[PDB]
């Protein structure tokens, strides 16, 4: 029987739940009879990305629906979807491509989680929670509710929930301090870079075994760059609710997970509209998508030398931007050092 704290055991059970992984695949209309969890492979997902790149190439060149049918059909051949005996929906536009690129990104984290469960050893005498905990290669500790870092974290959640995301409110259940093995060593060239901020990153519960195991990752080279607003990087927010929307929680599953990561932003390349970049301009270390609203710059505080933008939302003074709130993107996985993992309860008001 496991000696790990009860909040840590509940976290492990939640992230390694096979029925939740199957639920996420049904949500994507994937045919689990033709392609179950065990037959999902990096090779097949990578080939599907390549077909999405071929589709996006035809859409950008104004191909007719009849011309694009063969390309669209090719994607469904690689990633079988459950449409019975009907024709699947045609992928003939940028939005369709982006939705499928986003699904494949999630499939990559789910495959990692399922591969951890299948690729080890079987020992009945050990508690499965302890066995699964060791597969993450991440030290997970419970942060004390009355500590200084907990109070700062709770303030960041309390102050940065946007008014436009008022369909739910958030309650912090557990705060975990996380240390992925080798990540601090990887982060060394960036540990003293200017503009290091503690930013949010939300994701579905089914991604967290992959995130703790492999870290935050960038979409593979096979993925279409146009499927991502600011190209293929790792995306963060300074407003808790902007990241909490990426948990995809609901009334029927109101518990979500969100990361706090130290991100070395350095010289930010400030943008107001989509830019499907492959590389940053010389001397730039990240992209900052300028939002209309920003956490009050005067209320920024420091947590272990890292700036925490926990001020309440005010006008940034930025006009003509497609973003309501800020977003930060890095294009090198080494620029991220995950610090905390929060378990949140979403209370829906709808
Ligand atoms: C603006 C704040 C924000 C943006 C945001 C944007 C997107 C996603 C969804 N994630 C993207 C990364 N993704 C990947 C998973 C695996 C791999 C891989 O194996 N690469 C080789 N690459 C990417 C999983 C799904 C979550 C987000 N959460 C936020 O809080």
């Amino acid at each position: 029987k496991s000696k790990l704290p009860k909040p840590v055991q509940d976290l492990i059970k939640m992230i390694f739940d096979v029925e939740s992984m199957k639920k996420a695949m049904v949500e994507y209309e994937i045919d689990l009879q033709k392609m179950p969890l065990g037959k999902l492979s990096k090779r097949q997902i990578q080939a599907a990305y390549s077909i999405l790149s071929e589709v996006q190439q035809a859409v950008s060149q104004g191909s007719s629906d009849s011309q694009i049918l063969d390309l669209s059909n090719r994607f469904y051949t690689l990633i079988p979807h459950d449409f019975g005996m009907k024709k699947p929906p045609l992928l003939n536009n940028a939005d369709s491509v982006q939705a499928k690129a986003e699904m494949l990104d999630n499939l990559l984290d789910i495959e990692v989680a399922y591969s951890l469960l299948r690729g080890g050893s079987d020992d009945s005498s050990k508690d499965p929670i302890d066995v699964n905990y060791e597969k993450l290669k991440t030290d997970i500790k419970v942060v004390d509710r009355d500590s200084e870092e907990a109070e700062i974290i709770r303030k960041y959640v309390k102050n940065t929930h946007a008014t436009t995301h008022n369909a739910y409110d958030l309650e912090v259940i557990d705060i975990f301090k996380i240390e992925r093995e080798g990540e601090c060593q990887r982060y060394k060239p960036f540990k003293q870079l200017h503009n290091r901020r503690l930013l949010w990153h939300g994701s579905r519960t089914t991604n967290f075994a992959g995130i703790l195991s492999q870290g935050l990752r960038i979409a593979p080279p096979e993925a279409p760059v146009t499927g991502y607003m600011f190209g293929k990087g790792i995306y963060f927010a300074d407003m808790v609710s902007k990241s909490a929307n990426y948990c995809h929680t609901s009334q029927g599953d109101p518990i979500g997970l969100i990361l706090l990561g130290e991100v070395a932003l350095g010289n930010m390349y400030e943008l107001k509209h989509a830019s499907h970049i492959s590389k940053l301009p010389k001397g730039k270390h990240s992209v900052k998508g300028l939002g209309k609203t920003t956490p009050d710059p005067s209320a920024n505080i420091s947590l272990d030398g890292v700036d925490v933008p926990l001020g309440t939302g005010i006008s940034s003074g930025v006009n003509d931007t497609s973003l309501l709130y800020n977003e930060y993107i890095v294009y090198d996985i080494a620029q991220v050092n995950l610090k905390y993992l929060l378990k949140l309860k979403f209370n829906f008001k709808t």
